[PDB]
This record gives structure tokens, sequence and C-alpha cells, in this order.
């Protein structure tokens, strides 16, 4: 087992945009710990010449979700959205960013 | 910026012990998403011939903590405990696991 290449911890929202702007393929993403909402996570995803940000929402039990389907972990939320679009305006599927060697 | 080498997402508690048992230095650790408590995080740390597990607790606002000092992120909690012991029985400081090439 290896650590997940998508967890960047506490990095500025702007830093996520800077990084993902350099990614070549739509869907490139990262999970970060929100600075405006301590204790909450945010998902930043590249699409075209833009970087979209999503709030990782929680239900009453602590499960995570973006829209309707929820999961017992960020890990499962992320994997589910690799084959189900994170967007309702475009078909954008999460894919690991091109990691630096 | 690079992803954090300590976030393993949803892996079994037993898997964390298996991995950390192979680590050579005390303090080697990882943050995982609890399976017994969906939505909560757990910190697993190596020390001697054992692997200790800690619940990452949350206050009313969502801040994270192990004992008393709390943080706006898992990232900050982790960094704080690199220089302040996670244990009250031994001086154990978090240190990144020896990542596989
Ligand atoms: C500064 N405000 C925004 O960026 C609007 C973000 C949601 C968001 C709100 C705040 C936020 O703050 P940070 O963590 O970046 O500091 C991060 C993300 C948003 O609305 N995103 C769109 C959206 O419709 N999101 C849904 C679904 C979701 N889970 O975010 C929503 N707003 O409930 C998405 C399709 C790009
Ligand atoms: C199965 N139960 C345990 O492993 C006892 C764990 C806390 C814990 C409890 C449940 C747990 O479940 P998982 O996420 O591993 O499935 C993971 C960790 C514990 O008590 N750990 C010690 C401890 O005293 N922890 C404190 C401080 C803390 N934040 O965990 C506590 N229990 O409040 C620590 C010094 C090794």
């Amino acid at each position: 087992m290896k650590p997940h290449p998508w967890f960047f911890g506490k990095i500025p929202r702007a830093k996520a945009e800077e990084m993902l702007s350099k990614q070549r393929h739509d869907g490139a993403f990262l999970i970060r710990e929100s600075e405006s909402a301590p204790g909450d996570f945010s998902l930043s995803v590249k699409f075209g010449n833009d970087v979209q940000h999503f709030k990782v929402l929680r239900d009453g039990a602590g499960k995570y979700f973006l829209w309707v389907v929820k999961f017992n972990s960020l890990n499962e939320l992320v994997d589910y959205h690799r084959s189900t679009s994170v967007s309702r305006n475009q078909q954008i599927f999460l894919r690991d960013i091109e990691q630096v060697p």
C-alpha cells in the first residue's frame, strides 16, 4: 500500500488552482483542507482553462458527499467520482494528477 | 507542492499495523480513515515492536486534536506532533515513513 497522490492537506485554494492549471488533462484533482472552513475538505478539479472547486459535504453521521451519493470515507468518494462525473454541466471524471518524479 | 506521504485513506487498521511494523524508526506514522467510525480519522504510529492507534478527535467546531491542543487541519495536527509527543507514556515524535521508491 502507498499514500494517496491526491491528498494535499492544508494548501491555499489559490495554490490548488496554480498547481492544477499546469495539469494537462481534465479531471486532474486534489483534496485539500479548507482554510475558510476549518475542519472541512474541498475538492479542486481541472477542466479546460479553469479549476473548479467543490465543498466535500457531510451528512448527519459524518459521511461524505458532493451531490447525492455519500460515502464512509473521502477515499471512497474520490474513487466513486473516477467513473461518475463530479459535474452536472460537463462529464468530468477524477484522475490522478501527473505526479512529479 | 506535493501530496502528503502520510495520508493512506481507507485502509484496515490491521493493514496499518502490517505496514508500520516494517518501518525501522519509532514515530513512523500514517493517517487513515476509520472503518469502525465512518467519517472519523485515526492516527497509527510505530513504537518499538508495537503500533499504537489514536483517534483523531474533533471539537464542536470541527477542529482536530489528540489530547488538548487542537488545529484547523489534520495537516497542522500532524506537523505539531512532529515536535510534541503523541504519547503520554513515551516521547514519540511523528516522522514520515520511509517511502517506497
Ligand atoms: C468560493 N465558493 C465556491 O468556490 C463555490 C463552490 C463551492 C465552494 C464553496 C466554498 C469553498 O471555500 P474554500 O474551501 O475553497 O475556501 C470551496 C468551494 C461551488 O459552488 N462549486 C460548484 C457547485 O455547484 N458545487 C455544489 C456541490 C458541492 N459539493 O460543492 C454546491 N455548491 O453545493 C461546482 C459545480 C464547481
Ligand atoms: C481499539 N481501540 C483502540 O485502539 C484504543 C485507542 C483509540 C482508538 C479507538 C478506536 C479506534 O478504532 P479504529 O479507527 O482503529 O477502527 C482507533 C483508536 C487508544 O485508546 N489509544 C491510546 C489513547 O490513550 N488514546 C487517547 C487519545 C486519542 N486521541 O486517541 C484516547 N483514547 O482518547 C493511545 C495512547 C495509543
